[PDB]
């Protein structure tokens, strides 16, 4: 437990859970590359429910994210250490209003880890949490807090070509954040 520190963007704003944000790089070039929603490969899902990051920054740029707090201090903007849930803040079909909601999927033996998904719940015991760090390298860190040495980190496996978040032991996915317009 620490003093509110409050997350930034990358103009140096507070971030608030009232505005979108693209998790972004801050590398370019073929080190760059935006986290986005897509397909997962031969997945039995009626929606997109992977969470990847593009492959340079010489593309598409991502899918907006908004972060929403516990019902725990919250405090009228994001901060870092704080327990949130992640969703991907875009329109859908009715069907696929879960599947904007970031889960972490269950174990996947072709790559030894658990992967970034969607399809999951807001505010809920059953929720996947998050909380966003200080990055040691530049910029910040996810994290996954199922229910720093706790948390598990964030990063990237190399899954049929692309770029898949995932749970990581090592070398977190170094992001900032960039408001949406």
């Amino acid at each position: 437990p620490s003093d509110a520190t409050p997350v930034l963007d990358v103009t140096g704003k507070e971030l608030d859970p009232r505005l979108s944000y693209r998790i972004i790089s801050t590398f370019w070039g073929a080190l760059g590359g935006d986290v986005y929603l897509g397909k997962s490969p031969n997945s039995d899902a009626p929606c997109a429910n992977g969470v990847f990051r593009y492959n340079s920054d010489v593309g598409p740029s991502g899918t907006p994210v908004r972060f929403i707090g516990s019902s725990s201090h919250f405090g009228q903007g994001i901060f870092e250490d704080e327990l949130l849930n992640i969703q991907f803040a875009i329109s859908t079909s009715k069907m696929c209003v879960s599947y904007t909601i970031w889960k972490v999927g269950d174990y996947d033996a072709s790559l030894g880890t658990m992967l970034l998904e969607t399809g999951g719940t807001i505010g809920q015991a059953d929720s996947s949490w998050f909380k966003i760090v200080k990055s040691s390298q530049f910029g910040y860190n996810l994290l996954y807090c199922p229910v720093d040495q706790f948390c598990l980190k964030v990063g990237v496996v190399h899954q049929n070509g692309k770029r898949r978040l995932a749970l990581v032991k090592d070398n977190p996915l170094d992001v900032s954040f960039k408001q949406v317009q």
